[PDB]
């Protein structure tokens, strides 16, 4: 399962699986 870290919407046919923390900002995980 790889994840990103993506500070806007997900790729899609990604899902959101949690999030992830850079310089004091809070972004969407996205697996696929």
């Amino acid at each position: 399962a790889t994840c990103y870290c993506r500070t806007g919407r997900c790729a899609t046919r990604e899902s959101l699986s949690g999030v992830c923390e850079i310089s004091g900002r809070l972004y969407r995980a996205c697996c696929r």
